[PDB]
């Protein structure tokens, strides 16, 4: 990935949480699960027994480990489910092509 500022960093995990608030995440990474990225009770393990900014600091990892297309595929997953913000939002902070 691309370098990090703690504004950026601070930001991304920000706005993976206010996703997490609003939608299962699980919705916006379909391409990525399917490529592998994590397994099912991987992320289930992510999801489970906290509040979106505990969440959002175990996701990071895997948000980070996105391919491009898989990067993409998010955004538009975001966008398809009704977050137009939250995609622009997203592609800002990511450190990612």
């Amino acid at each position: 990935h691309h370098h990090m500022t703690p504004e950026q960093r601070e930001f991304l995990l920000e706005i993976l949480a206010e996703i997490i608030a609003n939608l299962d995440p699980t919705k916006i990474l379909e391409e990525p699960l399917r490529r592998g990225l994590l397994t099912p009770a991987e992320l289930q393990e992510v999801l489970d027994l906290k509040t979106p900014e505990e969440q959002a600091k175990k996701l990071i990892d895997f948000i980070l480990k996105l391919s491009p297309a898989e990067a993409q595929a998010l955004i538009d997953a975001l966008r398809a489910h009704g977050y137009q913000a939250l995609a622009d939002k997203l592609k800002k902070y990511l450190p990612l092509e």
